């Protein structure tokens, strides 16, 4: 709200929440698998398994990681194609919704909400 | 300090935690120590997010990732900590900013023996991309105020 000392542009901006740090985790990991090529190279194979197990030790939250890092034994990451990562991320997602009662996401829809826009 | 309030199960750390409880349920407890989408009615069609919604998304990630790190921290940890952002700037969307970043991390590499020295890191990361942009120059003696405490 009230700016920082001696910033004339930066506030006294909280640090994020469950839900702030929640929809700007959602907006890169959707969007890495958007940028995810069609058929990715072994090293972009490998790097995107690795980011994601990465992802599911150091997430802010300790047992949201915790219940990431056992989706992902439980559910293994689909790196072969864009198509399948960004299904598996829209998958991984509606479990996160199934669990806080929002509706579940038409994975059919994740290429538009993610990528390309709806026209 | 209350179980349940408000309908959402609370979190603890040593005791009052802050990422994994919302703001207005996070009040409540330091207070108290004194058109739409086809197929679904909820969701709306939404554009996907631009370069400057994308950075931002992507920066309250990272710091509150430096906020999350372990003042000392597992040899583990320093090494994944590592290859994160180096992933990271192979796989940031923005292909050009990507690349930037990269060759930023070659220049400067990473301090990651402590969350002071990630912090201090990552917002100097920050505000290189802050000078390029003709931002303002963030203090980074307030990047734990910001990003991991908050005001008092
Ligand atoms: C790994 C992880 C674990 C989390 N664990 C918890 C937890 O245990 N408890 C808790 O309270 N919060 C948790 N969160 C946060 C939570 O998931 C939400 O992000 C937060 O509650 C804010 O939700 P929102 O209503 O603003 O929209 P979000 O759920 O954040 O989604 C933002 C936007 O993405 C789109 N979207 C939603 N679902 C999908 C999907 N299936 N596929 C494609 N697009 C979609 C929608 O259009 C929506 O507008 C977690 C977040 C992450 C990233
Ligand atoms: C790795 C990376 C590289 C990027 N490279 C480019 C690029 O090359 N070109 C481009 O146009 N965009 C780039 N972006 C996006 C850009 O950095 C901004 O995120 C975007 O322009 C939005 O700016 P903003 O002013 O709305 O918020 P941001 O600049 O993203 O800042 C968000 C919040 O963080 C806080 N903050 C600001 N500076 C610091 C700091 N130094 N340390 C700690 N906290 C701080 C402030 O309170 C601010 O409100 C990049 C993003 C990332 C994550």
């Amino acid at each position: 709200s009230e700016l920082m000392p001696g910033s004339r542009t930066y506030r006294k901006v909280d640090p994020p929440d469950v839900e702030q740090l929640g929809r700007s985790s959602w907006t890169l990991l959707h969007s890495v698998a958007a940028s995810y090529p069609a058929q990715p190279t072994d090293q972009q194979k490998g790097e995107m398994k690795q980011f994601l197990n990465i992802f599911s030790h150091i997430y802010p939250c300790n047992w949201s990681a915790k219940d990431f890092e056992k989706y992902i034994r439980e559910n293994a990451p689909q790196v072969e194609s864009r198509e399948e990562l960004g299904r598996w991320m829209c998958e991984a997602h509606n479990k996160v919704n199934k669990k806080l009662r929002k509706p579940k996401f038409d994975c059919n829809f994740w290429e538009k909400r993610w990528k390309d826009g709806w026209d």
